[PDB]
Order: C-alpha cells, then sequence, then structure tokens
C-alpha cells in the first residue's frame, strides 16, 4: 500500500476527477465539490449539490475578507482546518453558551436553533455553515426574514431523516437573497461541511 | 418544522427502523446499525455492514469492563460522547503526540500509522476506531502480525478512494483472530465510527 501521505492525498484527489461526473459543476465550486466527494467517499455526491450563481466566489470571496464561520455544531467547527484559512478568519461557535438552554425554553425551539441568537453580532458577510440541525437552518430562515443581517454564503449541508431534507430544499427555493449550496436529500453532516469551508478557504 | 429536541432525536430512530432491512443484521448489532444510519443518512449502509458473529457483544462486554477506545483521528475522538461511556472509558488519541513525526519516517509510513506504535502499551482488550487513515488499519494488521496483545474489537470505517475499501476487505477475510465491524466500500468516516462506538457503550 501506499505509505507516502502526500501521494495518497494527491491520488485520490486524481481518481475523484476521473470517475466523477463534473459537468454541471461550475469552476468557482469544482474544487468544493470535489472537497466534499473526498470527505464522504461517493462520487454521486455531486449529481445532488446545488447552488446559487457564483456561491463558490461569493465564500471564497468572503473568507478573503476575513469574513468568520459560523457553525452550527462543534463538528464542524472543528473539521475546519486552521492552516487553510486565508485571513486569521474566526471559526465560531455558541450551542455552549450557558445562556442556550433558557434562550431554547423562551422561543420555543431547540437549543441548536437558539444558539443562532448569538450569531447576531457576527452574521453580516459570514460562512454560515450548517452541518448538523435541520431546525438551525429554519431559524436562520425567520431571522432573514425578521431583517438579519445577511451571510456571505450559506452552506447548508444537515444530515439525517427529521427535517433534513426539507430545510435544504427550503433553502434553495428562497434563500432571501443570500447564496448558497446544499446536498439534496438526506445525506450530508460535518465532514462534508467542513469539506465545503476547506475547499473555499485556500486554492489549495 | 418540529421544534422539540427529544423529539427529533425519537423520531429519526423510528423511521430508519420501518425503512431499513435489518433482517440479517444481529440483535447485538442491531442498535450499531441504526445509529450508523442515524449519522450518515443512509439506510443503505445497512448493505454494506459486515462483521464477525458476536462482534456487537464483543465491544459491548470491553467496554463495560473499563476498555479504552483506540481512535486514528481526531474527530473520532472527539465524536465519541464520554457521557454514554459505561465505565470511564479512556479515550486514546495519539496523532498529535510530539515524536509521532520522527517515529513516521523511521518507520516509513503516514503519521496515522505511526502513530500506532504509541498504542500499544494501550492495546490489549481495548476497542480500536479507525475512521479516517488505511494507513492505520495496514499498520495495525503488520502490528498483530508481530505479535501485539488482541483488542477485544475492531471498528474498521475509513473512508475514501485510495486504500479504504482494500483495508476493510483485509480485516474481514483476516482478522488476526479479533472480532471486527466495518462498513465495506468507499463510505465510512469519523461520524459513522464514533457512531458504532457509541452503539456499543449505551
Amino acid at each position: 500500500y501506499i505509505r507516502d501521505g502526500q501521494a495518497i492525498y494527491d491520488r485520490s484527489f486524481a481518481i475523484i476527477r476521473a470517475e466523477a461526473d463534473l459537468r454541471h459543476i461550475p469552476a468557482d465550486l469544482e474544487k468544493l465539490a470535489v472537497r466534499v466527494i473526498h470527505a464522504c467517499g461517493m462520487v454521486d455526491v455531486a449529481n445532488d449539490l446545488a447552488f446559487s450563481e457564483g456561491a463558490g466566489k461569493a465564500g471564497r470571496n468572503a473568507l478573503l475578507a476575513g469574513a468568520p464561520i459560523l457553525c452550527d455544531a462543534r463538528m464542524v467547527a472543528e473539521g475546519i482546518t486552521r492552516s487553510r484559512l486565508p485571513a486569521d478568519n474566526r471559526v465560531i461557535y455558541t450551542l455552549s453558551d450557558p445562556s442556550v438552554p433558557e434562550l431554547a425554553k423562551k422561543i420555543g425551539n431547540t437549543r441548536s436553533a437558539a444558539a443562532l441568537d448569538l450569531w447576531l453580532p457576527h452574521i453580516e458577510g459570514s460562512i454560515v455553515a450548517i452541518g448538523n440541525a435541520p431546525t438551525a437552518l429554519f431559524r436562520l430562515f425567520e431571522l432573514l426574514d425578521a431583517g438579519a443581517p445577511k451571510p456571505a454564503l450559506i452552506i447548508g449541508m444537515p444530515v439525517g431523516f427529521v427535517g433534513a431534507a426539507e430545510s435544504k430544499d427550503e433553502l434553495a427555493a428562497n434563500s432571501r437573497g443570500v447564496p448558497y449550496v446544499i446536498v439534496r436529500g438526506r445525506r450530508g453532516g460535518s465532514a462534508m461541511t467542513a469539506a465545503a469551508v476547506n475547499a473555499l478557504a485556500s486554492e489549495r
């Protein structure tokens, strides 16, 4: 077997490019697509990628500008490669704030959803990275409808069986004037979500 | 949309059980299968589950008995829910040891693989959780063949396009006397692996 970490790295990306149908992926999203596929082992995930026009450059440009990355889940945050960040970009995660549980109760939502209230000082021009909680995406919709400042990009890749597919479809159908990238259906998660951020963070 | 955490949690598992064909999944492994599905959102991942008979019981009992869990990747290690652990089980992750880059050059492997040398004092009766690096799994075979103490269970779920599929198939074909659970193919990753451990812990 290949015992060289760099060799292994380089090879997988090649094999992905050889095998994946990337015809409908614009240039500004080609690295993102390859990287998300890399994360999950499924070339057919590209079939399920959906996005706004220029969503890739929206994200790349924002990160260059020093935009923060707001993360719905600890594992998303943890998965972002700090060394790849072009501008000392803050990775923000609020779910573990002590005020969150009481919030959740008062606003009648999940803890994941309630945490977004703490994003507000940071949300303008941000990268929103949602890998785990449909209810965070759903809430976000409410905050935007209500006049919240707009992120530069929303990465909506929550995984699972309750609300996940639905939340992503809604984002695509009405993204409130915000650039978006999703993986349609039940697939997604922290690794794929981190991968997307990582792709847009560096030229590689 | 559903606004209650517990309800969301409960509902997903209900759907999974409803949709998944877990007929050929033994009792001792059902929760693991269901939790791996939950982690990845693919009912058909059950299609690719492989194991040694009784692997689920092997793992559960080890953890009950205070076995450590040895992880190839940071995210696998972080993915483990400590509160679920039944016996103050240690989660061992050695990749960040300062000695590792030198060890890698010295054995002429990857860093993820070199880190395994560090596992040796802890490997006996352990839960091995490999979720990222197939070179780790490959290296593990070398260590076993050289007569390392045997884990209680190897969970082999590395992801990717280079060696992942091969490394997992080798484990199934020759686990060196050690119980195993794998996800065949290119699929896997930290979330699935952590899910497997979490299932067995509680």
